[PDB]
């Protein structure tokens, strides 16, 4: 199953984990942003929004958003070890959604007010200085996932890490090379350091994180 | 089931599309955003991000996203007519994770550049039609944004994310596979009218 991906990056990381959490070996295809490697007619052809991560599985099935690509793994991949799958992923409905709603936070609020407040800084313009606006709203959705864990293990409850503790670890390491002090929080610091001890694929999250740090050099 | 919402907002759209496919009605509780609802101790209670749709069933499980609650109405509730659930939410592996990507696309791409060009620039514009034209390639040569032989969940969301384009002045018929799914699936989804309307009255 070819992959195709950046180790910096935060979604690509999230799948790393999860492949890695249900047994999955990816075959790993950088894909040079800066160079537009993602932008050549071959890639277009597979994945018309032009991103990363995206998957090609056996039969040629091309997938992209790294939160797809972890439930698509669970599910075909991961669902013949019934336990994991269901450890990973739980089926109760009311469980299900929980572990859906916090992958939504993750892409919509947590990664993208990070995106939001750093990307300016960090490429095309370089803005020398981070929106006082843009800062608070990026501590509101730290505020909101310290809410989240306060009296509780993992991101969407549970007594094992799910697919929503694999995504928001890839972003809140990602926090964490930009230079934000997470002790600040302290629930996500707690969650931040147990998660990172024991999941599988931590390896990954953590030395593409340490790249992701390349952007924060100054 | 109670459901606090604005009449003009997309995600409460979704979630009023979804409840309307699976027979569910909604106990309508109106909650004002402007006049700062959402942050009374009460709501604030039931969901600490303050934000709308929120949904509380029966049992007092509360949920928000609009896109957690379509699959939630989907797998509680459309679940007892067979077929119908799996018209709005197949099941096969694959289906479900272009059902999935078209969401996860709706909420971060295309409400979301929606929302920065609107809430003119432009870099947010380019930004914007980007994803426009994404989903006009996604569309070509299909009938339903996530494929399928009848609309999923993802295109009752991104019915309500379009008709909120519609309603910001934008010329979706520069886009011809949009305009054409837009009032296609806009003719035979149940409330997609009130979709539109609900849009075009309050947004
Ligand atoms: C500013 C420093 C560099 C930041 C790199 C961010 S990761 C690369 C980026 N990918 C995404 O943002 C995918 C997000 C998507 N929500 C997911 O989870 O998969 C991309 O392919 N971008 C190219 C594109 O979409 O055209
Ligand atoms: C005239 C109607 C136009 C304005 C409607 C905007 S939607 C209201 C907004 N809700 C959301 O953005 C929820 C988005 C979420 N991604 C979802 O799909 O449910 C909110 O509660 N914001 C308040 C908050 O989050 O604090």
């Amino acid at each position: 199953m070819d992959f195709y991906y950046l180790p910096g990056s935060a979604p690509c990381r999230a799948v790393q984990m999860t492949a890695a959490a249900v047994g999955v070996e990816l075959n790993l295809k950088l894909t040079n942003l800066m160079a537009g490697e993602h932008m050549k007619p071959e890639f277009l052809k597979l994945n018309p929004q032009h991103c990363i991560p995206t998957l090609v599985d056996e039969d040629g099935f091309v997938l992209w958003e790294s939160r797809a690509i972890q439930i698509y793994l669970v599910e075909k991949y991961g669902a013949h070890d019934a336990d994991l799958a269901e450890r990973l992923y739980p089926s109760d409905p009311r469980r299900r959604a929980v572990v859906h709603q916090r992958l939504f936070f993750d892409v919509a609020v947590l990664y993208q007010r990070f995106a939001e407040y750093y990307y300016p800084q960090i490429a095309g313009q370089k803005v020398p200085v981070g929106d006082p606006g843009r800062l608070r709203s990026m501590e509101q959705a730290l505020e909101f996932l310290n809410t989240f864990l306060e009296g509780e293990q993992y991101v969407a409850g549970g007594d094992d890490p799910t697919i929503a503790d694999l995504s928001i670890l890839a972003t809140i390491a990602t926090y964490e090379v930009a230079g934000y002090d997470l002790r600040r929080y302290e629930n996500v610091q707690r969650w931040y350091e147990r998660t990172s001890a024991i999941v599988p694929g931590a390896d990954k999250n953590v030395e593409g994180a340490k790249v992701f740090g390349r952007y924060f050099t100054q």
